[PDB]
This record gives structure tokens, C-alpha cells and sequence, in this order.
């Protein structure tokens, strides 16, 4: 039977499953490591052990423990994001959608999700990948991997809580993927790695961890990068946070061993309930549980890998949202609101400015302000605001994945860079926040083909080509249909620096995207903190 | 006779001068101090002995001693600048244009030329003064003061050669026009006093020191401003450079009086052949022997005296070009040239922000150089030369006088700023450098009305509006003609910051003049060469 599939670690069997006036396979909730519980907690993962018998693979596994968004009770926006799932540290689980009829030798793609490495689910309704699977033909599969401190508590020198055992666990899935996706239909040769925010720092991590690199073809970032400000610490900062976590649950700080069995012994719950109380400084866009910089996934600094070209050659495709600070500025900085265009006067502009550069001094406070206030109209409320979106988008997302893009693309086989810019005409987030961090994700994963989503017609076909543009490149390691009529998305290449604008509008190629802010973040700033 | 004059330091003899088809009377080289020779070189000025019989005020009298212009023979865009009479030390002497037939008590305007305080003359051509006493029925006085080591070799502590004394040269003038310009049809109570660049800095010098705050009621300065990052120094930097200049010259530098007795037997050629010699730094618009901070003529720092309010408070009217720093550009910056286009490379770029901004470290000039670099499009000739000569009139000029502008008018009585853009059709410099530092002279002074100039119809029609502008405003403290049906020349407030372009296109006011680059130059940089 086609839902039935032998594997190295046992039978398993899935579901068939509607996909727009079709069907396909799906095989939900297959284990690839032992449940990492009791006193695995922390610890990297061990592989899950063969099964006799067949495995049920027909229903969505638990997610993984994490901080659940309360702000808006009921509203899709933000519950979209949520777990859909029970939650239980029992959760490191794949799911792969198949088409139908079962292929040979297929073009495979493999969903990390996002979620700023403390949340994030590979069930939730924005990925489901049958639509992705069905119309472009190709094996996807999305794994999952422990967040918060389950996944990154970091006590160095320890093999107890030894940290980045989340990115172990993705790293798990991906060998499990290539040791066994061939009995599903898919090519171990090509497999494509995607995902978004925390999932393309992911994404990146792999790129450069030299334990990683051999288990994939070619990766796809959407708005993250490896060396985002916030996508990882250094294994002092990792050490006191882990400690801070400690102290807030009254535990014994004598030791790592004493720290880590107090930690053990408390329930979910409890760790989660003062997550949030070790980040060291009153900021947004940051988290407290991270990737660190430990010499071992990442042998060196992530700048010297990156100068050095200590990473995997192959061909990426990334790129970045119009607004990816707006989430943030709505979550914690003063003056925004949901249900107000959120003016911004011009002492909540400076709040917002400190709020997002919590690392520096009042002399960096001043450059930023400088370099994004308008001095002729500086009251404008609606610039204020703006200009407040940017400067936490460009720091946090566009700058960095430009700094990685410009570094990488020396040393790599082919480089693909957008600017998504589509405002989705069904968004239930105000106007004001614009184009919106994690909101392309719907048109990669095809939610606008399913007309009771409410979608106009010129969204589906961008949803279409946006498929085609990502399984195009995971199949040739090029977004572009050979000998195709269409509009061509240029290579990006060292000295020309060429990106597309990815919206329902014909195709549009620019240069340098956001040269002028990103030379000030990822080159002036940096040089004066460290001058200062 | 009309020619004849009883002033309290005794008779003077004029002559009678033709004017656009008409005559005035011109009282040229009056004597207002005892010729500042020998053991009196350096020395505060001494007030002219009267004299018996008359003196004869016929002709231009000597100019002082100063460097001269040899970089293009026999150009007049560089030697209408120059000495065009005999140079000597003997050379404090002023000239008057008197309205024919006599006035009786009229308004009064006082010239104090420019030149970087290293040189300058009362008697060029473009200073001729019978055009706007003619024109405007003003009587017009032009003053003379050592320039130079001569005016400004500073020896702190010492009396034989304090500083400053090319500024009490200037004072002692404006007390002699005080004292007997009621003589010649003036009204001592009505002087305004008026200068462009060195000669608007001195302006707001005697707007600044209570010694001579008396002597005048109104001010009008043109591109320049007492806190110019030119216009002075501290004493210890004034005598590092005394000092320098003497070790230049082989003198004895046991002792203040070992060197000045020295400097003293030095013909006047020999200080200035080595007067460059002493600058700290390799720059450009920097000049060896300016004013210095002295706790006399300025009580304490100028930035202190401006920020309490310790200064005249009276009405201002002032102003700048648009691209003052093109002609210093063309003197000493790498890869301009007066028969080229001058399309700067990159790598000049650099030369010319190091060169501009002497005093800046490496963080300083990074700041600098991203702040006038347009990254979509950084190898654009036209774009690095037209940047650079923004930074450098930006930093010696404009963002200057907008700092003494907007710091004075909290303070003042009245502030009317404008914004001199109109290239004269007959330039004879390049194309590339603009409205050029000083051109908008020629326009103050009438030039325009004379046919054989080679003016347009416009261009006298604008020469004779701002002669009207500056002369009413010298009369009333408003330059607006109460009561006309013509465009208004708004006061700049604190609040609303207006000023108008002063061109031959229907007047047109704006607001914030070059806010941006300024609140770059007056309060981000320094800050940052303050931190690091
Ligand atoms: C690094 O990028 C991200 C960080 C956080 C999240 C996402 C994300 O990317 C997006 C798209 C996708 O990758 C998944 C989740 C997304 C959208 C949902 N949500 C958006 C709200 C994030 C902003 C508020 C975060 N919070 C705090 O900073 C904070 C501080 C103290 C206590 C509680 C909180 S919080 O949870 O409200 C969480
Ligand atoms: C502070 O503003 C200024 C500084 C210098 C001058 C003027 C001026 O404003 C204008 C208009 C008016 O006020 C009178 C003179 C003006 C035009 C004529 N000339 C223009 C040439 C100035 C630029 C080159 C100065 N030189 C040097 O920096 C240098 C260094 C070493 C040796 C020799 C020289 S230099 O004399 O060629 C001299
Ligand atoms: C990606 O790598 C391939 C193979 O290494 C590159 O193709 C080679 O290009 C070189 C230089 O032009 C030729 O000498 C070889 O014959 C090519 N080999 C093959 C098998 O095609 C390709 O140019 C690289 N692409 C990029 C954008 O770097
Ligand atoms: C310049 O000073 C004059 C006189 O000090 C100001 O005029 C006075 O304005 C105050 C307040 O409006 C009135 O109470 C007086 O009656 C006015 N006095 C006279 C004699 O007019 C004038 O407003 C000032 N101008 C500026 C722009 O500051
Ligand atoms: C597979 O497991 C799910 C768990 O709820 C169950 O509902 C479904 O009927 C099971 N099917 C088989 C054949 O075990
Ligand atoms: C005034 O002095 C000048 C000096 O050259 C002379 O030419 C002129 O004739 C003199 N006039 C009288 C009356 O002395």
C-alpha cells in the first residue's frame, strides 16, 4: 500500500489527504530521537531506537514546551502562531507529505520553523505542506526541535546542558531525512533546507557547522541570518542567563551539577513561567534562550567563519520582508497599539531607539537617532513611527542577512536575494504594520490557492510563483525554469549586488538593497561601540 | 566746500568721484592710529595723533602686509583679491563715501573685510563703495586691520604682543567713526557694521566682546561667523605657533621677549614667507594667525558667552552661499582643478575628508565620510566632488553660523537669514565650484549697475534689491520698506527658523536651513570626538 513505508527504523504508516480536489500521502508524528525527558532534559538527543510493529503516522505530534502569546485572546493574528497542539517536552517528531502517486526519486524540502528560538510548532495551519507538496511535486518535510531552555540552556564545559541541543535535534531530523526519505520517494542527493526567522539563523547554523553541512544540497533563508544580533550568545552570557534562570527558581548554584538536577527536577512550566526574567538588558527583539558560540558546532566566531569561508559552498536563496520590526515595536515598545495607527511622539521615539539597541551606549543612542530622524519634520508621528520600524528591521533582520549575503556569496555556487513587499489583502494586523515579519510565509506554503482563505486572484498567482521559484531551486539549484519565457530573477553576484521585489506587480530588479542603513549597522556602528 | 571736513583728530580733504552718471564725495585713506612700526609691530594699536593742517584724502592708501595670490597670473577670479596698492605695516587707515550734497544725519555702514585673517584690503575693486552710498544715500565707511602674524601673533601673558590686535584695529576704527562720522553727514547712533567670511567672523566678534559692543547699533554678517572652527584658537595653540614661527626664523626662543624682539627685526616679507609653516595639522581652510580665546577681548569661551547670552543684543541680518567650500577645495585638495571638471575618485574622496577635518580621529572621519557617501552609487565623480565641497562649507561656514544663528536669536532683537544661490552669468572660475565664497559681494556692493561689467538686466535687478535689503535693514533693523506692496522677507524665530534664497526667481522662503547636515556637524560629531 502507498501509505505504507518500511524505513531503517521501522514500518510506518500514514493517511491519505485532501489537497485542493486531490489527494496525497502524509505521515505525521514520526519519532526521530528518544523523547529527550526526565534526565535527558537539556542533554543532546540520542536517536530514536527501531520499532517493530508499524507505527501510526497519521496524526500531528505534541509541540514542544514553550511560552504561549496571551496579548490578543481569540485573535488569529496572533494565535495563528501558537501551539495547535498539547505541549510536552515528548516532541521531536517529522512530518512528510508525499505525492500520489508515490514518486521514485523526487526534489525533497525541509521546513525548519521560526519562532525566536523559544516557540514555534511544524503543525501549524501556515505550514502545512500538502499544498507545497502537491502543486510543485516534491517531498516536504518539516521537523521540529526543542526551544527555550529545553533546547538552548547553556552551561559550557558541561555534557549535562552542554547547549545548542536544539540545533542537535534539527540536525537529527536532517540525518534521519537523508538516511531514509529514498523509501518515500525522495532524493537524499537533493535536499533543500528552508526556513524562516529563527528557522533561517537555523538555516545558516547548518550552513556553517562543519557537523551539518554534509547532510543537505542547498538552503533557502527567509528573513533570518546566522549571525543576527539576537540568534546567539557567547558561552559566558549563555552561562549567566543559565545560572539567572537558576536563581529565579531558588535552586542550589553551587555547581553545574547542582544547578542542572534543581533545574531537572522542576516541571515545564516553572521554567517557562521566568524564561523571560534573565535577559540582561530592558530590550526588544531579544531572547533568552539561544545558540551559542561554543567552539564545537561553531568552531569559531561566526564573523571569522564567514571572513574565512569556513562554510558550505553551495548555491542560497534568502531574502527579507518590507517591515520586520513591526511584531516588536507592537509587543514592547511604548506609543504602539494594536488598534491605533500608532503615531509616535517623539520621546516615545527615543524610548523605542534604547528599547532596540539595548547594547549601546548613549553616543550609539545618538547615531541612531540621527541617522533616522527627519530633522525638517521630526514630530511627524507617522515618520517617527516608521522610521522606529526600520531601525529595529534593519538591525535585527535586513542588515545582518546582508552582511551574510555579501560575505557568503565570495566563497558560494549561486546566490538568489528578494524583497518581499506584498501586504496580504486579507491581514488582520493593522495597517500600519505593514509587511510583516513571518507573513510570506503563507505564500511559500500556498494558503492563497484555497479559496475559502479569501485571497484575490493576483495573490494566488504570486503564491503560485513563489512555489515554483522555491522548488525550482531546490530541484537546479536555480529559481528560474530553463528555457522559461518569464520574467528572470537575477543571479546575485559580488559586484552588482541584484535583487527582485517579490510582489503581485511585474517583476522588478534592483541593487545594493538598503546599502545606505546597512554600511551604518554592519560597519560604522559596530566600529564606534567598540571604539566608545 | 564740500570736500572739506573738521573731524575731531583734524582737517581732511577728499575728492569727488563720478558714480552711474552722477558724483559723491570719497574721503580715501583717513589715518585712525599711529602706524603700528617697528617696536609697535604686534602691539595693540595706538589712536592717531591729531594733526595740523589738512590731510589729503584723495586717494586709496596702502594695504597691510600679507601673503599674495600667486597660484594663476593674471587670472581675475584670483587676483581681484589681491593687494592692488603698495604694501607697508603703515596701513591703519579707513575711507568714506559721502552722499552729495552732504547729508546731515544719515545712516552709516561699516566695512570690515575678509581674508582669512592672513589677508584682505580695504581697495579692491569689489569693495568700491560709491555704488551703495550713491544708490542707497548711506554713508559708507571701509575699515582696515593688521592681518597676519601682524594682526595676530599671540603671546599670552605678554604685553608687547597679546593677540587680537588686528581686532582692536578694527575696534579702534569703529570708536573713530563714532567719535566724527556726525562730521560727514552720519549718524553715530545708526552704524551698522558688515562683513563677509574673516570680516563677518570679526562681526560677531564685536558683537561678542563688551569692549565693543558700544561702538555700533546693528549687524549684517556674510559666510562667516565668530564661532568658525577657523576664525580662532586657544592661547596655547596661539603661542605653540608663535613659538613656531619663530623657531622657523632662527630666533632665540629663551624667553616671550627673546622671540618678539627677534620677530621684531624681521622684515615684514620674512614672517610672511614661512607663515604656513606653523599650521598643526595638514589641512585646508585653516589659517596660522587668527583671534585667540584670550579671557579679554573674549571673556571666556565663545560657546559659553553664546549659551548665556553674554553678548549685544540687537538685530542681525546674515547669511551664506551655497558652495562656500569650492574654492578651498580647488587650492589644496587632490584631484581638483581649475581647468577640469574635477570629477573626485573614491580614493580623493578620502584625501579630502582627512584634509577638511583636520582635527577629527578615525571614528570621526568614518562618520564624516558615510555621512556624505551615497552607497547606491559611491564611484559617481560628480556625486564625491559635489559631497566634498558640502562637507567643507558645511563644516567652516554654514552649520557655523546656523549654530550662531539659532543660539543668538533666543537672546537678539531681530534675525533675518538668507540663502545666496545665484551663479553670475559672467564667473570667470569653473562651473563646478558654484556660487562661490565671496561672489555674493559683488552684488552687495552694487558691481552689477555698471554696464561694462557684463552683468544681465537681472542680475542688476538683484544687485540693487539686496542693496536695498542690506541698507534699509542697517536704517531700520527690519530690511523690509514698511508699508510695500513687495515680498516679505521673513524674521527668523526660534520657532519657525525661516529665511529666504536670494536669486534672481520670485523670493521664496524656507525653513531649517541645512537642519540635517547640522545637527551632524554641531552636535553628533563633536560628541563623538569628545567620547573617543
Ligand atoms: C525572532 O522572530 C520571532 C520572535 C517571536 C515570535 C515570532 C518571530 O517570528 C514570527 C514568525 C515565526 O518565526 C514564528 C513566530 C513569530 C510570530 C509570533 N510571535 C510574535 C511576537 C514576538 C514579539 C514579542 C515577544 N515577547 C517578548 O519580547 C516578551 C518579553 C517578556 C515577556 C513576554 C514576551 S513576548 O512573547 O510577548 C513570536
Ligand atoms: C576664510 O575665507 C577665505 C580664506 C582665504 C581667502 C579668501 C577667503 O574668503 C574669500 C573672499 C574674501 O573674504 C577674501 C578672500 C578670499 C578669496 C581669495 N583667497 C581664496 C583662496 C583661499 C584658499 C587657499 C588658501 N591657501 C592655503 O590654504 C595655503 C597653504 C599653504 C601655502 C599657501 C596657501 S594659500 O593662500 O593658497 C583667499
Ligand atoms: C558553480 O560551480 C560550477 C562547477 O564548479 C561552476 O561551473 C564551472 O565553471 C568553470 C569556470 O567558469 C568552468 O571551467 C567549468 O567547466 C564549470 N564546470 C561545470 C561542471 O559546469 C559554476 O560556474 C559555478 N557557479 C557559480 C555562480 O559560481
Ligand atoms: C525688540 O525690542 C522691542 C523693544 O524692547 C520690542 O517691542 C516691545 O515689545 C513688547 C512685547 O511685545 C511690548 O510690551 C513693548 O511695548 C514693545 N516696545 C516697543 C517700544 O515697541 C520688540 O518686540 C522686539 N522685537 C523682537 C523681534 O524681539
Ligand atoms: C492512529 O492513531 C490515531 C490516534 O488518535 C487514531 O485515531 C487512528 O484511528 C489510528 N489508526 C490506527 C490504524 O491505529
Ligand atoms: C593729494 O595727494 C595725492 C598723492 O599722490 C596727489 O596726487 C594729489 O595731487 C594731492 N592733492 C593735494 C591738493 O595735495
Amino acid at each position: 500500500s502507498e501509505l505504507l513505508v518500511n524505513t531503517k527504523s521501522g514500518k510506518v504508516m500514514g493517511t491519505r489527504v485532501p489537497v485542493l480536489s486531490s489527494h496525497i500521502s502524509a505521515f505525521l508524528g514520526i519519532p526521530f530521537a528518544e523523547p529527550p525527558v526526565g534526565n535527558m532534559r537539556f542533554r543532546r538527543p540520542e536517536p530514536k531506537k527501531p520499532w517493530s510493529g508499524v507505527w501510526n503516522a497519521s496524526t500531528y505530534p505534541n509541540n514542544c514546551q514553550q511560552y504561549v502569546d496571551e496579548q490578543f485572546p481569540g485573535f488569529s493574528g496572533s494565535e495563528m502562531w501558537n501551539p495547535n497542539r498539547e505541549m510536552s517536552e515528548d516532541c521531536l517528531y517529522l512530518n512528510i507529505w508525499v505525492p500520489s502517486p508515490r514518486p521514485k526519486s523526487t526534489t525533497v524540502m525541509v521546513w525548519i520553523y521560526g519562532g525566536g528560538f523559544y516557540s514555534g510548532s511544524s503543525t501549524l495551519d501556515v505550514y502545512n505542506g500538502k499544498y507545497l507538496a502537491y502543486t510543485e511535486e516534491v517531498v516536504l518535510v518539516s521537523l521540529s526541535y526543542r526551544v527555550g531552555a529545553f533546547g538552548f540552556l547553556a552551561l559550557h564545559g558541561s555534557q549535562e546542558a552542554p547547549g545548542n541541543v536544539g540545533l542537535l535535534d534539527q540536525r537529527m531530523a536532517l540525518q534521519w531525512v537523508h538516511d531514509n526519505i529514498q523509501f518515500f520517494g525522495g532524493d537524499p542527493k537533493t535536499v533543500t533546507i528552508f526556513g524562516e526567522s529563527a528557522g533561517g539563523a537555523s538555516v545558516g547554523m547548518h550552513i556553517l557547522s562543519p557537523g551539518s553541512r554534509d547532510l543537505f544540497r542547498r538552503a533557502i533563508l527567509q528573513s533570518g541570518s546566522p549571525n543576527c544580533p539576537w540568534a546567539s550568545v557567547s558561552v559566558a552570557e549563555g552561562r549567566r542567563r543559565a545560572v539567572e534562570l537558576g536563581r529565579n527558581l531558588n535552586c542550589n548554584l553551587n555547581s553545574d551539577e547542582e544547578l542542572i538536577h534543581c533545574l531537572r527536577e522542576k516541571k515545564p512550566q516553572e521554567l517557562i513561567d521566568v524564561e523571560w526574567n534573565v535577559l540582561p538588558f530592558d530590550s526588544i527583539f531579544r531572547f533568552s534562550f539561544v545558540p551559542v558560540i561554543d567552539g564545537e558546532f561553531f568552531p569559531t566566531s561566526l564573523e571569522s567563519m564567514l571572513n574565512s569561508g569556513n562554510f558550505k559552498k553551495t548555491q542560497i536563496l534568502l531574502g527579507v520582508n518590507k517591515d520586520e520590526g513591526s511584531f516588536f515595536l507592537l509587543y514592547g515598545a511604548p506609543g504602539f497599539s494594536k488598534d491605533s495607527e500608532s503615531k509616535i511622539s517623539r520621546e516615545d521615539f527615543m524610548s523605542g531607539v534604547k528599547l532596540s539597541v539595548p547594547h549601546a551606549n548613549d553616543l550609539g543612542l545618538d547615531a541612531v537617532t540621527l541617522q533616522y530622524t527627519d530633522w525638517m519634520d521630526d514630530n511627524n508621528g507617522i515618520k517617527n513611527r516608521d522610521g522606529l520600524d526600520d531601525i529595529v528591521g534593519d538591525h535585527n533582520v535586513i542588515c545582518p542577512l546582508m552582511h551574510f549575503v555579501n560575505k557568503y556569496t565570495k566563497f558560494g555556487n549561486g546566490t538568489y536575494l528578494y524583497f518581499f513587499n506584498h501586504r496580504a489583502s486579507n491581514l488582520v494586523w493593522p495597517e500600519w504594520m505593514g509587511v510583516i515579519h513571518g507573513y510570506e510565509i503563507e505564500f511559500v506554503f500556498g494558503l492563497p490557492l484555497v479559496k475559502e482563505l479569501n485571497y484575490t486572484a493576483e495573490e494566488e498567482a504570486l503564491s503560485r510563483r513563489i512555489m515554483h521559484y522555491w522548488a525550482t531551486f531546490a530541484k537546479t539549484g536555480n529559481p528560474n525554469e530553463p528555457h522559461s519565457q518569464e520574467s528572470k530573477w537575477p543571479l546575485f553576484t559580488t559586484k552588482e549586488q541584484k535583487f527582485i521585489d517579490l510582489n503581485t506587480e511585474p517583476m522588478k530588479v534592483h541593487q545594493r538593497l538598503r546599502v545606505q542603513m546597512c554600511v551604518f549597522w554592519n560597519q560604522f556602528l559596530p566600529k564606534l561601540l567598540n571604539a566608545t
